[PDB]
């Protein structure tokens, strides 16, 4: 009853990949997190945002229109793009259908975010009714959105001008959508503008002492506020740079491509150095006494995985991303909630501001988990 068996486990070349979670379980996990995301709601109206122009805004419900919906839609879209899953596609199409039937919300750095996913759906479907949306919002980003000194995009939100300020998340929430629309509609000036915003955001926010980024910059006073190397804020750069590079598809050796890769590599090198043994990062990246924070960790995981897959950075960084992904899966509840996630975080004047943000379940936690796990699925092909 003896068997003929070939030896392979000794060979790094021949031995099959060691996987801590099966493809099927991972897909189920992503769908469960998605289910959680689209069912987030504020039935009592606790968190309603009220403005003195009479507007009353639901920032929590799936029926809302926030940067968080943009990030969630993008994750759901990537999963659809990868798998062809029709139920995921339909969530996206219904959201746009419902929002557009209701009418436009006001344009700002955050509400621009969903248009990245809209552009991809327009590319696939050619739905003519989508086009006026894309054109109007891109034109706003080009010509109407407020500029700081040096033509920087000002981080104006629904309720605050944030005069002369530039923040980490602008590149992801507004610039990437603008660049994608510029490519899709063959409007190269949109892409030139986007590229300039990358260079200027690096100029004002990156910290040459560490390779990490500060949260904010103010031309009024020329300062970086608390000089906080805040994890979630940094993770928006780790995510957006590889996506932007992929989109612009520049020739190797082009100085802009090379420079942005250099910037990404420096951040990832710093991140590798301050990653906790659990795979998570500290909410103040350089303060090992600050608490570990999962949503930022999910963003870093996405960005490092993508940068490795696109070969912008060394294949050896796969180890850092692998540790982070294990950490992420360890922090997703059976209800599909990303645990150890910090509450909404504005611009801090001191570092204690960041240390003391409460921990609670948030839409971006689920959204970022969808993104990083979907990118992790690429490893299974």
């Amino acid at each position: 009853n003896a068997m003929k068996v070939w030896p392979v486990k000794h060979s790094p070349l021949l031995r099959q990949p060691e996987r801590f979670i099966a493809r099927s379980e991972l897909q189920a996990l992503i769908r469960n997190v998605t289910q959680n995301l689209v069912n987030i709601k504020d039935e009592s109206g606790q968190f309603l945002l009220r403005l003195d122009d009479g507007r009353v805004i639901d920032t929590k419900g799936w029926a809302g229109w926030e940067w968080t919906h943009g990030v969630g839609l993008y994750g759901i879209y990537q999963y659809y793009q990868q798998t062809g899953d029709i139920e995921m596609r339909d969530i996206i199409d219904r959201w746009f259908a419902d929002r557009f039937a209701e009418g436009a919300t006001t344009k700002n750095v955050n509400t621009m975010a969903p248009f990245l996913t809209l552009a991809y759906r327009f590319e696939e479907t050619g739905r003519m009714a989508y086009l006026p949306w894309l054109e109007s919002w891109a034109e706003w980003a080009m010509h109407e959105m407020p500029r700081t000194e040096q033509g920087g995009m000002q981080h104006m939100t629904l309720a605050e001008e944030n005069h002369q300020q530039m923040w980490d998340d602008t590149l992801m929430m507004t610039v990437l959508p603008l660049a994608k629309i510029g490519k899709l509609l063959n409007r190269p000036q949109y892409v030139e503008e986007a590229t300039y915003q990358f260079l200027l955001h690096v100029q004002n926010l990156m910290d040459r002492e560490t390779g990490l980024w500060f949260h904010g910059w103010n031309y009024e006073g020329r300062h970086n506020f608390a000089r906080a190397r805040w994890a979630r804020g940094n993770s928006w750069l780790t995510m957006v740079i590889p996506d932007f590079l992929e989109l612009v598809d520049l020739p190797e050796g082009n100085a802009v491509r090379r420079y942005l890769i250099t910037v990404l590599d420096a951040q990832i090198a710093a991140l590798a150095e301050c990653q906790d043994d659990s795979g998570l990062w500290h909410t103040l990246l350089d303060d090992p006494h600050s608490y570990l924070e999962a949503s930022a960790t999910a963003g870093f995981a996405y960005g490092i995985l993508k940068a490795v897959r696109k070969r912008y950075v060394g294949q050896h960084y796969a180890g850092v991303a692998e540790k982070a992904i294990r950490g992420i899966v360890q922090n997703i509840s059976p209800q599909g909630e990303l645990l150890q996630t910090s509450f909404g975080t504005g611009m801090g004047s001191d570092l204690d501001f960041y240390r003391q943000i409460p921990l609670t379940s948030m839409p971006y936690g689920q959204a970022m988990a969808i993104l990083c796990l979907t990118e992790y699925l690429r490893k299974y092909f």
